[PDB]
């Protein structure tokens, strides 16, 4: 029992007598008398943790002691039992402690190289301490930056680990390697490095195995997983991965065609990129929820930006302009129909003159467009199935078009219920309608960035300013109404006085609007305090804060606009009819080279011509 | 040890406004095992690339008198 205590001091004396005692009892090191009741802690494990200088002398001796009990193959493969570490193996502890010699020693004695370290501690879970690495010694060696140990575990003699073995969540080594990255400098450096290393190793060991297309339980390739979770560095490396080794040349993802003088034609592989496929990187990035960081930045990496711009310039620009024009005519007709409404009696109204026929046609088309936008909003709410937070924090334009449609439908309901209030609803639907044309500013770079900044101000600065301004306005309005005696425009009401004090903010206020108090000095002091606080201080401070915000969101605005255009391009391509949507697949089909087995490697590649002046 | 103001070196560094000394003292970590008990920031387990750390809260939390938080505030 106190064998752990002896090993903690690395004392080999007591184990010599322990061997004789075991031979006397004919017992084994794996018996329950030598395991912690709640953790299943074995002597080999305790020896492995309580290392000194990376090497403990009692480990080999315990190995022979087990062997004369015929327990070498069973003691080494002993694992924890407690749910927190359930699945941890002494090989794992060897890996994380970074002991090459001890790893070789354990693998010699029949240690399993496929032990699923799948306890509670080794699962990706927010809020609690832990470290997710893929539940395998191969994956743990990969995620802890031991290139030598992984090379050994792949190319040893006793037992070689499986490169394509998946864990509980179904991650290969590449999926765990992606999921460990966190978009810093050195982390990205070593993650990309060892990703490349494992690709070459897999190409050597299994030349006929396309390691990078294995999918986890969600059916996400490592590329798509990197795109989804927001690992920008890994994505940047993968999309531009170029390998010069002739044996691993087929594994490259960015080739060249010709290099006449200083100009090259670099081909990029569009497999799993262009939206013709499933879970394509473009679709994954564009439709990603706002929780995923770097969502705006991920469009900056080659060849994504060039690919989107090519799609736009080639067949989406025209469709977007046509949509803009159709919406313009829709709002023009809606405005002319609402403007010329009859102003007598109760709805519905009779059809008397030819102008009545035209106005009825306009009303019909307006309601039809409102219904169309209503159904489109429903379809968006179904297909995305966004969460409530994503619904009210991210869309902001599907929501607005949907809201306009809601107002249109309320208008028609009120109209056929013989209510005058329909006008109310309609005018709201009219105002929103026009103020939704800012949506189409997406199609133009300068105006699109401008509209993105408008959004950013409304959300950052205007909200805070409005809260403080409302507090001040309400406080001083209550004070003034209290001071004002009988109003007999009788500003002895809270509404009228709030309006009067609001006039000050728009540069139209009157300092002597009532004359109907008992203390002129108090009234003047209150109004001067209000003017100083809101008109002079708050409004100018708002201008200053907008200036600072403009200064700080110069690049975020451009990124957000580019992402908005990306979403528009993707939606347009998906919705466009099939008679030509296939006729405009992006890229060209080119024979890059030869597969490792030897055959024409036709790929859908996107060509970019560049120039370099180091030759 | 306290001076005639009953004002400990950590408390004095906090009150007088010496920030570099305070930053040192509150994250004082000593490698020497013979005097390792002096330190105030203790690593607790370092599995792989993650570390749990314990920061001593003695004479920092408000439960004492002349605590660092109260003196700064
Ligand atoms: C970016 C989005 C911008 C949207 C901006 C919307 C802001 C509008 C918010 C509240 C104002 C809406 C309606 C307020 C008052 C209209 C109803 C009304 O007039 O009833 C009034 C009372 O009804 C009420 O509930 C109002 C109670 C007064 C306290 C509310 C103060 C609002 C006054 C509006 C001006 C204040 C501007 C503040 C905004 C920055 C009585 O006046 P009367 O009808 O003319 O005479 C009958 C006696
Ligand atoms: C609130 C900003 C939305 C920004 N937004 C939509 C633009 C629509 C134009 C509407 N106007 C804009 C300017 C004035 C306000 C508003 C308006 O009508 N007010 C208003 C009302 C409420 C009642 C009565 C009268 C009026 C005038 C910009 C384009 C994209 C959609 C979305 C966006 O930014 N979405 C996104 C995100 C967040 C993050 C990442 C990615 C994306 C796509």
């Amino acid at each position: 029992r106190s064998i752990f205590e002896a090993v903690a001091q690395n004392n080999c004396q007591d184990l010599e007598s322990l061997l004789l005692f075991l031979q006397k009892s004919k017992k084994h090191l794996t018996d329950n008398e030598f395991k912690d009741p709640e953790t299943g802690k074995t002597c080999l494990l305790k020896a492995m943790l309580n290392l000194h200088d990376g090497q403990n002398t009692t480990i080999p001796l315990l190995l022979e002691i087990a062997r004369q009990t015929d327990s070498l193959k069973e003691l080494v493969n002993a694992s924890y039992t407690d749910s927190y570490y359930k699945g941890q193996t002494a090989l794992h502890i060897a890996i994380e402690r970074r002991n090459m010699a001890l790893v070789t020693l354990l693998v010699e004695n029949g240690a399993d190289v496929q032990a699923a370290a799948h306890g509670d501690f080794f699962k990706k879970t927010k809020g609690r301490p832990g470290f997710y690495f893929g539940e395998l010694p191969l994956s743990l060696a990969a995620c802890t930056n031991q290139l030598g140990i992984v090379k050994f575990l792949l190319q040893n003699s006793w037992q070689t680990a499986d490169i394509s073995a998946r864990d509980s969540v179904g991650n290969t080594v590449l999926h765990a390697l992606v999921e460990v990255a966190d978009n810093t400098a050195d982390n990205t450096k070593f993650v990309t490095s060892m990703y490349n290393e494992i690709l070459m190793l897999g190409a050597k060991l299994h030349p006929t195995l396309k390691l990078e297309e294995l999918t986890n339980k969600k059916g996400m390739t490592p590329l798509a997983l990197a795109a989804g979770t927001g690992k920008i560095g890994v994505l940047a490396y993968i999309l531009q991965r170029e390998i010069q080794e002739p044996e691993c040349r087929h594994l490259s993802r960015k080739f060249t065609e010709w290099a006449y003088g200083p100009v090259h034609s670099s081909l990029y592989d569009l497999s799993c990129i262009d939206t013709c496929e499933k879970n394509s990187v473009l679709e994954v990035i564009a439709y990603s929820s706002s929780e995923t960081p770097n969502r705006h930045d991920m469009l900056l990496v080659e060849p994504l930006n060039r690919l989107l711009q090519d799609k736009w310039d080639r067949f989406v620009k025209r469709i977007f302009y046509f949509n803009f024009l159709v919406y313009c005519l829709y709002m023009i007709i809606f405005t002319m129909a609402a403007y010329y409404r009859p102003v007598d009696g109760l709805p519905p109204f009779k059809m008397e003159k030819t102008g009545d026929y035209f106005r009825v046609t306009g009303e019909i088309l307006s309601v039809l467009g409102g219904v169309y936008f209503f159904f489109r909003g429903i379809q968006y709410f179904l297909q995305r199935r966004p969460s409530m937070k994503t619904l009210f924090v991210d869309s902001y334009s599907e929501m607005l078009f949907f809201l306009q449609s809601l107002f249109m439908l309320a208008t028609v309901v009120l109209y056929f219920s013989h209510l005058k209030e329909y006008v109310a609803s309609m005018v709201f639907s009219l105002a929103l309608g026009w103020t939704n044309m800012l949506y189409y500013t997406r199609g133009f770079q300068q105006m699109g960035i401008y509209a993105v900044m408008i959004e950013k101000m409304i959300l950052r600065d205007l909200c805070r300013f409005m809260f403080v301004y409302i507090v001040f306005l309400f406080g001083f309005s209550t004070a003034v109404v209290t001071l004002i005696e009988d109003g007999k425009s009788s500003y002895n009401s809270l509404y009228s006085t709030c309006l009067e004090l609001f006039k000050f903010t728009i540069g139209m206020g009157d300092l002597e609007f009532t004359e109907n108090y008992d203390f002129k000095a108090v009234f003047i002091i209150l109004l001067l305090a209000y003017v100083i606080l809101t008109y002079i201080l708050l409004l100018n401070m708002l201008i200053a804060l907008m200036g600072e915000t403009v200064n700080k969101i110069a690049q975020e605005s451009k990124n957000i606009w580019k992402l908005q255009r990306a979403i528009t391009i993707l939606d347009t391509e998906k919705s466009f009819l099939k008679c030509m949507r296939k006729a405009f697949r992006s890229g060209k089909l080119l024979q890059v080279g030869y597969t490792p087995d030897g055959k024409d490697d036709y790929r859908w590649c996107f060509r970019v011509d560049e120039v370099n002046w180091t030759t």
